[PDB]
């Protein structure tokens, strides 16, 4: 393989300590399907490491969802533009990283109201879920209970209505169709 396409983990632990405790989470969650158990962003990136996933892609897709276009240009030299080119291109799947992405274009009124939405549907998640539960602790809680799932978000898109905010529900529709259209007629990221 070409070294050259995996960036040293000590470039990577030192990249780490610019995050803080939220985009640690966020890091946390668009690992959960590759890193599972882990709890800490340095064993999720130890991990990817083990499996060959922490490629260049893969960094440049985590900071340019967490909207850190100052650490893509100090640590890899890209703009926002090069940086897009490498979307999609990586382990992350659009389902993880889709998800995050909604979770920043609410706030914490909307957030409460989701998360009581949940409870309300599924009282067990209550045990799951508290006053600061995160967007992508509320997927997950959903997720572990078998209500979404990267095939199936309908629920989550039906909670983004009730709360009117029809701009993100309808980003959820079409990931779901899109997915769906690319399992039946192509047999993503």
């Amino acid at each position: 393989s070409d070294s050259k396409e995996v960036p040293s983990l000590p470039f990577l632990r030192h990249l780490l300590e610019e995050l803080d405790s939220h985009e640690d989470s966020l890091l946390l969650f668009l690992c959960h399907d590759a890193a599972p158990g882990c709890t800490t962003v340095t064993q999720a990136l130890c991990s990817l490491s083990q499996q060959r996933k922490l490629t260049l892609a893969a960094l440049v897709e985590m900071l340019y969802v967490l909207q850190r276009m100052d650490l893509l240009k100090s640590r890899f030299g890209l703009s926002k533009e090069g940086a897009e080119q490498l979307l999609g291109t990586s382990f992350l799947t659009r389902y993880r990283k889709l998800m995050v992405c909604v979770g920043e274009e609410l706030d914490s009124s909307e957030l409460r109201a989701l998360r009581l939405f949940a409870c309300n549907l599924n009282p067990s998640l209550s045990t799951a879920l508290s006053e600061s539960s995160r967007f992508v602790e509320l997927v997950l809680a959903l997720e572990n209970v078998g209500l979404v799932s990267p095939s199936s978000v309908s629920v989550l898109a039906d909670m983004l209505r009730t709360l009117r905010r029809l701009d993100l529900c309808q980003q959820l529709v079409e990931y779901e169709q899109q997915e769906q259209a690319r399992y039946r007629y192509c047999l993503h990221h």
